[PDB]
């Protein structure tokens, strides 16, 4: 049986404010241009619609110095931070921008079409953009956060696949991390490995993977490190209707239909999919730039950072706006327009800032208060006396060991903080 | 450490009530118009679009005619204004306004072309026009506010920048000014130096810059001077998605697609944007012309009008309807129509009013207490005993040194004030 | 010094309710037409556009039969009226509808044209209809409303104004009177004197002028008779967005674009405006059909009725579908149709219902009293002992002195009022 | 003078339930269909636009078998059946659905016309559907609902009307029936008597009149027995802009236009009309499906129904959707699709329940009582000791008199109405 860590874990009334400087990041927003081709090191993939997933680095607290290190015994006790307020900032202003693909698999429009339309000869792709879901989520934990896509299943030995038939899919759990995309209102799937075409969506999403967070998942989480904390907004609305061009893998059925003569003697592609577009991004709607406390967790683990970390993950596609930059081929700039003599850019911006309010603790170790905390997770008594395990994955790295401060007074979340407590 | 100004600055029962008269102002709203054409005088760009910024003129309290001067004694102790309640009043009526531009970049419609689309040729500029983003903001402080946006980078010397490539960009922090431009959702930038073409975005920004408040560096300001009240609501949406014309800077990867024959084998342009569009404007959202009081601030300045000034920022797009005149050449004005034969003007209007409600203060100069004041801006102990630091910057000056009151019962702010106050 | 007339004004227990029949005015939507050319007596203009002044004769309370004459000493004193409770009905359903120019004079789509554009060559002119912008509005005083508009400023005698140059704009206050437009979309402004055209916006508003309350010189009126209770709701939106045909008055500067060759060479018309719309109506917003209940007015007169008169003026755009009618030139209706055969008539329809509740008050007349009332309105005290400052304006005259009652359980809003009241 | 009800009729603590089986009913949305053409007996029109009006026949609760009858002394009292609740159920899905005419009078988008529009030649009349206004209404009393409609007016001896010229319109007040049309979007007139033309609006109110609940009249109704519980939410909003063919009869001023040349010479049609439509249906806004309880009625009638009828009136445009019905020509219905081999059809249909809460109350019939009853009316006296004065309206007759019951508990409405009393 898992406990609430309200059960072994005692909270001070002392409370420290942590804050990231101003975490910034430009690049292009549809994929990353290889180092210095035209100007030295590589142009990252900046999207607004990818997942920011921060590590925050809380300084150990046991090796710190304290107002009084008389709070407690580091003979019989140990120190943790308990997370209890947060406020994600945010940057530039609210915003809109599309995405695209120079080659788009869209057969026609079966919206409202005039009447039939084109032939299925060969090369239809035309140029296309749109302005994807419209999503923000936010998630706290001590442990990374949980993501689901479907993902081509893995060719059984006994019946092998068949070239060109489809494949099975199956639904992968994976860690999110910072840069991976979200479900754009195209699906949370592995694009690069179950549209061949390379043109069924976007560019920006074309080749990679869109996750949705597994919340049915975390919620189920035992212990609860996942998430702590939740918050999402997402909305969406299908802007226009097409077809697919290519042959239909699954025949429609006969009994479904009559048959005509010429070209509607056989049906046409059946394979539709909408353009997505989120609506309307209002300041109303917005989620972040407040401060929310978390007095009790949804889990057993209330907020609780063990290993002196959290990790704050983020989707906020309201700041979408992409800058388009040109410059000109000639250095004078002549008074003639000629469209090839500039050369044109795209680049995104993002810009976070994060604060938080930590509340010291005390853990008692006891017999079974070891012996727990022993089966839960047996490195968190090691560090109290290496290789983490997430060294493996990317996460934006914020250090905050150098940022805690008891005078809450002088910072904006702490006094809103001291505010919300009374005083 | 600083401090809250509620510890050394102390409140009196006195309110004065004070108000500008009627500002207003008519222009041009895309350029401004020079002396000569026609018309003796030159003609402003007046444009919802762009920041306002008054610089409020208060009077000496000290050098000042009280109801009693013997609230304080003129030889421990000064007088400071402190803000207690604005209410920013708004003139014309609700309306929308489109800004364009004669040769927007616009290649071609990539949300639903009917088909492929035109040459790559070389000028396809078109006359487009948009109704910008929707905004609705206002700031107060005793120190102008400070916006964001991003610059064309400084050249390094040991890397300089051959002619074409895309400069590296940078976030430059600008005092706002009144007349600077909003975001208007083509982000916030230096569009001057950023794109060479002068061809990307409406005429009323196109060679502007357009900054953002920078709401993240001015809460975080140490003694709060900058903002100690802020509103805002913005809201736009995609209306329709574009191209540019241009030779693409980063090249498009090859493992982003497959390739066709033709017009087909190389991608086209690739850099999208869409022209933005706040939705339905309506009394409901208004947020202006409605009294807000200012009990507690934000920072630590509390609405402490330091050196008897105080800076109202404000923008307000929500009335941009433009007036559209139009006068004839000829004198008797023929019975028979012929476009040639009228000239067509454009015209912006904008109507302000500001109202205040001041509370006097006292603050007991004491040792520690002016060195604070000294550590916190010197100057300030220098007006209790010239050349003005913000001398340099264009604001909209309002005196209202003959326009403070004793008798709020008078005025309709001030009848407010008092309801809000019980009596 | 100016005083809430709650110091001089006592109030009665006696309350009367008093209410106009059901007005009514059915008339031709665009213009007046002339009398009796086709049918005897002239067709009103009457349109949801135009503002609707009910000026309400009340009888005078002093002259009148009271249930008990023995409330006040005539000899000492006089009685006011003073208003209590408000209820503007209204009947048709709601709906919307249109307002064309048969030669709108509107270059072309600078929307998202498919591309370039028609020749500037002469007369492009199109019939074009469009719904206005909604708007609610009343206001109750008593004394007639103000209105602001934009005029074509007073020429100067130093500086002469060369014909085709564009006049400079002056802003003039007006008293609104019953008929007057409002604004609808295109701004409040004098189109016959600032558009020679005569084809800049649809033909209601083609040769009138556009007024837009004044709220905020009413509400610094220091006696408030001008109002005492406001309601405002309007909302609208661009739908499409057009160019101006005719010659550019201000020249678009050179350093805003880079010149092309040919028609692409100059600059086309600059001069942008957007069609309006109000999105949907709904009974959800609707101002009206409501009885709303003044305990404290805004201004310093409480819905004092002097001279026993008040003023109501409406704007109500939520109810302007226009009714068409046709009648064909045969009398036998032939079995064939034949466009030419009918004539097309337009009608518009608007029916309101005022009702009030009126609370009796006295005025004890002494010294100070009278000399007071003597500088704010000397006429007030001249009636208790002619020509009226208003005959030369326009109003709907609703006559109630034949309609007050005491029995308030027989009226709707009465019944209404007393549930407010408790009993 | 009249009182309220409240004043002359006791209630008891007994309460039944009662209610209609489930009303149902399916027809051709557009017209009638006459009998046995192709399948015996008529088809009805049933549509969702026209009111439903029931006449609940309710039980004479004097002739009634009472649980205990000493509640009264017949000798001196009577009895009479007050309404204490109701729901009005509804049966199908929600949906929207559409109305058109084969030749609908549309001269040419004057919305933003591409360009010029086609010749005023001869017949260029398009077939158009469009979805009506949405609207929801529903009322109460113990009389028929009165509706207000335009109508031709009477021609005058005096000054007879030539044909052609446009009749003089009169407000018409008649009795709400079941089956007749409410407003759609084109305004409540009687279209078959001022339109000659028989297309310039749908199919089905083409030839039929639009009624709108007169709820001024009715408040102002001095018993109030029309109207003792009202409730409705309407909304739309213009979809297309249009024009309409034909003659124009009232002649454009000259003063609003300058002449232009050829086909400009002359201003074309202005006499607009724009389609209109009912945005989103959805299920927050439902008005019906919900128990609305009568607690104390507008007017003086407190729900008591006279004559033990009591009449519903409702309108309810959220569930529209038309079915479409086809059938072959062909028995075995060939493998190859032939359009002309199939015959479709267009089927409506409503599905209504009723469920009220009835209280029992006695009337003492004292000597005014009487005279009193007397006066409001008669044949209320004379059934407590024929020719009814509503037999000549159409009405959907609901015969409750086998369904009242005393076990509220047994019925839905009856144990939300327990709710709602406490027990």
């Amino acid at each position: 049986a898992v406990v609430n860590t309200d059960d072994y874990v005692t909270r001070t009334s002392i409370f420290y404010h942590a804050g990231s400087s101003r975490l910034l990041t430009v690049g292009d927003p549809y994929f990353r241009v290889p180092a210095g081709g035209g100007n030295k090191q590589d142009i990252p993939k900046v999207s607004a619609y990818q997942y920011r997933v921060f590590r925050v680095q809380l300084p150990d607290p046991n090796k710190f110095g304290l107002p009084d290190t008389s709070i407690y015994n580091p003979e019989t006790q140990r120190l943790v931070w308990a997370c209890a307020g947060v406020e994600i900032g945010r940057g530039q202003p609210l915003g809109v921008g599309l995405s695209g693909h120079p080659f788009y698999n869209k057969l026609d429009d079966t919206e409202s079409s005039h009447a039939a339309t084109s032939n299925v000869s060969e090369d239809v792709r035309d140029n296309v953009s749109v302005d994807y879901k419209q999503t923000q989520l936010c998630i706290l934990g001590c442990a990374p956060a949980i993501g689901e896509h479907w993902a081509k299943g893995t060719a059984s030995k006994s019946r092998p696949l068949s070239q060109g038939d489809c494949p099975p899919l199956e639904l992968k759990n994976t860690v999110l991390e910072d840069g991976d995309m979200v479900d754009t209102g195209y699906g949370a799937m592995d694009f690069s490995t179950l549209q061949d075409t390379k043109c069924e969506v976007p560019l920006d999403i074309c080749q990679s993977i869109c996750k949705y967070p597994d919340y049915l998942q975390m919620s189920a989480d035992p212990y609860g490190d996942s998430m702590f904390f939740c918050l999402r907004r997402e909305q969406l609305f299908a802007r226009h209707f097409w077809n697919r061009a290519g042959t239909m893998g699954d025949t429609v059925p006969q009994s479904l239909y009559i048959k005509g003569t010429g070209m509607r003697a056989s049906p046409g592609s059946c394979v539709y999919s909408p353009s997505p577009s989120g609506s309307i991004v209002t300041s109303d709607s917005q989620l972040f730039n407040k401060p929310y406390w978390l007095h009790k967790a949804q889990g057993h683990n209330n907020g609780v950072c063990w290993h002196n970390q959290l990790f704050v993950t983020v989707v906020d596609t309201t700041r979408s706006t992409n800058l388009t930059i040109c410059a000109s081929t000639q250095s004078p700039v002549p008074g003639q327009y000629d469209a090839t003599k500039f050369k044109q850019y795209s680049r995104h911006v993002e810009e976070y800032d994060l604060q938080f309010i930590f509340q010291l603790c005390t853990i008692t170790l006891t017999a079974d208060v070891m012996s727990y905390i022993q089966s839960m997770n047996s490195s968190i008594l090691e560090d109290w006396n290496n290789k983490d395990p997430y060294d493996k994955l990317k996460f934006w790295n914020v250090d905050l060991k150098e940022k805690f401060s008891l005078d809450l007074d002088q910072y904006p979340l702490g006094r809103k903080f001291l505010v919300q407590a009374g005083l």
